[PDB]
């Protein structure tokens, strides 16, 4: 599913990730644009072998399982197609666990290289939510 941004914002403060670890919504949807696109089908391989998958495009090398990562955990404990799912819930419940790591949102190379220090509200500027 590729979500309208509005539509991500709603579905992410649903799902409790507005101000998650004080992060607030914008945040999460301008890492969302430019980790995926909005696009719950995204994948990307990593040089070392792992996979990148879904709207914030969770990594195999920690934090879910897909059969062919070498050496790599399974931290969400999910298999990493349910992070594909038009139903954010695995991603976003994976996501909590990953920002509540240590370095928070710098988890996201693309959240610190582009949204970081942005004015992130305007991901949210104008949504019903
Ligand atoms: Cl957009
Ligand atoms: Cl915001
Ligand atoms: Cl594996
Ligand atoms: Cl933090
Ligand atoms: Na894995």
């Amino acid at each position: 599913k590729v979500f309208g941004r509005c539509e991500l914002a709603a579905a992410m403060k649903r799902h409790g990730l507005d101000n998650y670890r004080g992060y607030s919504l914008g945040n999460w949807v301008c890492a969302a644009k430019f980790e995926s696109n909005f696009n719950t089908q995204a994948t990307n391989r990593n040089t070392d072998g792992s996979t990148n998958y879904g709207i914030l495009q969770i990594n195999s090398r920690w934090w879910c399982n897909d059969g062919r990562t070498p050496g790599s955990r399974n931290l969400c404990n999910i298999p990493c197609s349910a992070l594909l799912s038009s139903d954010i819930t695995a991603s976003v419940n994976c996501a909590k666990k990953i920002v509540s790591d240590g370095n928070g949102m710098n988890a996201w190379v693309a959240w610190r290289n582009r949204c970081k220090g942005t004015d992130v509200q305007a991901w949210i500027r104008g949504c019903r939510l």
